[PDB]
């Protein structure tokens, strides 16, 4: 609502998960990953209060936490999608680039790349499809 | 700008004072008032960092602090513009209404009224024209 | 939507009437008026097609049409609300100000003034409350 | 800007070319292509007036015109970037997908792919870097 919504990158399996709020700021990402992306969880701010979205996806893999500093925000996201074992098409890797540093890559960068550089705007939330892994991924952006 | 900008209410004396960037949350207002509005100062959040705008205007009158709680936000602003002494058109009064309570009125409700009820959106910042008193006033809003 | 929605100015009688489209351009206003505002109708554009909203209100008074030229857009709206005979609070007058000329005032400028100068943004649609007359009025804005 | 601006895909050579203001509707694309993308030109609407952006880029290749019907809009863009001749990273191919049909691919789909599926929003304009070819490419999006 007032946000541009990009997606989906990835396949059709899993179950859709999406936000119900009105995010103004992305404060933290928790990503689980191994040979692909296992799960996503993120916190966002609405009317001065923090909300937790997720966890979406399974408890496999290893956990990594991205917690943005004051004045730090994402300027790009990259990743790859493709098959893993019996799953036809899922999210194999993700990389998050802020104005201060790069986080990742998480997962293995097999399959078809995608990339979202942001020239004017802010990334404030995510959605996707999830089962035991991240089947598909999308992004919410606010104009700057 | 990604923000809708309303204004100006008032005259054309004084310094045009404005913010840069794209505030996403208004946290605090400090207002000085007596027979008119003397000064405005407000804190806002951008990219997780708090900034202080102002003080804009002089040190006349009496000071009042409005501090918004998490989950509290403005739903309307009212005011009046008119003459005071030798200044033909400045800001005589302001009232701030949140979802929780009403703050004010501040100043004296003499002159021409104005009113900005918000049915969908968030007030995140202000601008105006300022000398010894508040000569003109405006509002920044983002979609909700 | 990604629109800021301002309102309501006026009273609580009549029926709320609104849009749910995705307007990107206000093309035309048809207004009926006499001692107050009798009715409102407007057209907007979405994906290069024109859509008619309204008519909201009664068939009294006389009709005027405001059709904007290419390159012409509203920079302000003014009006007044107040009693008309036995009605406590309805829309008594409206004035539409574009970057090229002023349309109105329509009705009689009795009652409490309101005014919406737009410093950055575009007015793309309206809503309100309506019976035989225009009981209340509001405005949709997109950022510029 | 009230528009989300994505980019740049491609390299750092050539000269930046961009629009001003806030387009609200994309009406036409003319693209020149052969081994890569040679040039881009597009028509857009702002405040009810149609403007021409470009042509940006060179005179080589062959020309194709995409004329959007009323009710037709882009739902996705895909492309590829990579080296060619004296240029280390430029735009090798572009594909434009509307709600009615697919236009392209133009150029040669050699190099690193990118893809922008729009789940909620409208593509209204483009920008990039240009010399005799299209060195880099970006996209303006409006909330829907």
């Amino acid at each position: 609502s007032g946000l541009v919504k990009l997606g989906l990158w990835g396949g059709n399996e899993g179950t859709l998960q999406d936000i119900d709020g009105h995010p103004t700021r992305l404060t933290k990402i928790v990503i689980r990953s191994a040979h692909a992306i296992d799960a996503l969880q993120f916190d966002y701010v609405e009317d001065g209060k923090t909300f937790a979205a997720g966890q979406w996806g399974g408890n496999g893999g290893k956990s990594d936490t991205i917690e943005f500093q004051p004045g730090e925000y994402l300027i790009a996201i990259k990743g790859t999608t493709g098959a893993l074992g019996a799953v036809t098409n899922l999210v194999r890797s993700l990389t998050f680039i802020s104005n201060m540093r790069t986080y990742g890559p998480f997962g293995l960068e097999h399959g078809t790349p995608f990339s979202v550089p942001v020239a004017s705007g802010r990334i404030v939330a995510f959605y996707g499809r999830f089962g035991s892994l991240v089947d598909a991924f999308g992004i919410y952006l606010m104009p700057y």
